[PDB]
């Protein structure tokens, strides 16, 4: 699995701040927009993009405060990310897109699709955010950890002061061992502890046990939209998974319209690090049939 990042930087200024993004592939079609989550960046897509770039433009932003993007002193609520990504998409002049989304990138992508349904030609998703109505729906191995993350004292100590999301949660949610070169790519944006705010606010925003209410409501709303939308969907899942365990993926296969599921084999949360070639090759071969407007 490749460790390098052979993509030239692009930057766009939106809402006073620079956002970095990958931008490769032809300009004359429907672009494929890749949205990472916590605590990753466009680096997460590095081994997937090469499968898609031959046929389609690939745009992979680093969320505000992450990756090579600027670091405004924000609270980094989901709403901040919504504002910055909305402005990013308009700044690039995107019209119709295909979404390829993960984790908080999936909350962003599904929320954007619900608000802009005529502009979404397909959604490839994996390990995406849905409501967890109670803590029992959250995977047991990660329950005490995330309960601790979602506190103002211990959670800040673990994530900000000890870098637990980068040093702990990230490699623990890849089945294969991440290499030190890969870890250094993930560490780079967060070498200074104070810059870890987004990494702590994100788990505090997850819709778990009814809290925070605003996020629960908006995730319910995009899920209601998704269940009624005819848009083509491609859902990748692994075993045992984290947010989408195998039985959940099978329920979604049946309960989402026009949904193809792809079993990637062993996987926890960061499925892209366990089987990038299957994810990329399956996305690439699924794109052509999305083109036609019927
Ligand atoms: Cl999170």
């Amino acid at each position: 699995i490749g460790t390098g990042f052979p993509f030239d930087p692009h930057y766009v200024e939106v809402l006073g701040e620079r956002m970095h993004y990958v931008d490769v592939g032809p300009r004359d079609g429907t672009p494929v927009l890749f949205l990472h989550g916590n605590p990753t960046s466009s680096y997460l897509w590095r081994n997937i993009i090469p499968h898609v770039a031959p046929s389609h433009r690939c745009i992979a932003p680093d969320l505000i405060g992450m990756g090579k993007s600027d670091k405004p002193d924000l609270d980094y609520f989901f709403d901040d990310h919504v504002r910055y990504l909305d402005a990013f998409i308009e700044a690039l002049g995107l019209e119709e897109v295909v979404l390829v989304i993960h984790d908080w990138g999936s909350a962003l992508g599904f929320h954007w699709a619900k608000r802009n349904p005529e502009r979404v030609k397909g959604i490839a998703c994996m390990e995406f955010i849905r409501p967890f109505p109670t803590w029992d729906e959250w995977p047991e191995f990660a329950r005490e950890t995330f309960q601790a993350f979602r506190t103002a004292d211990v959670g800040r100590e673990l994530i900000i002061d000890q870098n637990a999301f980068i040093e702990g949660a990230l490699p623990k949610c890849v089945v294969r061992p991440l290499t030190e070169v890969e870890m250094d790519h993930y560490r780079e944006p967060f070498l200074k502890p104070v810059d870890r705010e987004p990494l702590w606010r994100f788990p505090n925003e997850l819709p778990i046990a009814g809290e925070p209410a605003n996020i629960v409501a908006l995730v319910e709303a995009y899920m209601n939209w998704l269940h009624q939308s005819p848009v083509p969907k491609l859902l990748f899942w692994g075993t045992p998974g984290v947010l989408i365990p195998p039985a959940e993926a099978a329920r979604l296969a049946e309960s989402l319209p026009n949904c193809k599921t792809v079993d990637i084999g062993p996987g926890l949360h960061y499925l892209q690090e366990d089987n990038p070639d299957l994810i990329g090759s399956e996305i690439a071969r699924w794109l052509p049939a999305l083109h036609h407007h019927h």
